[PDB]
């Protein structure tokens, strides 16, 4: 049992605070679409040897915007993730 990349149709979430340790090695953020993807909408990190699915209202993944700004050495897709900027 894997989440696939961009194939991200996470049923469960892992509701936990990732480590910021970890969380550098999150070179990706996959939005899980409530209908383009999948049947419901979720945030799930992209970790560079796996995928976890996050609450899209979780905390972990507002300062994940933060962190992910000043770590991954500085690559980051486009992701115009103004709507939420931690305000989320």
């Amino acid at each position: 049992f894997l989440l696939p990349p961009s194939t991200a149709c996470c049923t469960q979430l892992y509701r936990k605070p990732l480590s910021d340790k970890l969380l550098r090695k999150v070179i990706q953020v996959e939005l899980q679409e409530a209908d383009g993807d999948c049947h419901l909408q979720a945030f799930v990190l992209h970790l560079a040897q796996r995928s976890i699915c996050i609450h899209p209202q979780n905390p972990s993944l507002s300062q994940w915007f933060e962190h992910q700004e000043r770590k991954l050495h500085g690559t980051l897709p486009k992701l115009n993730f103004g709507m939420l900027r931690k305000m989320g």
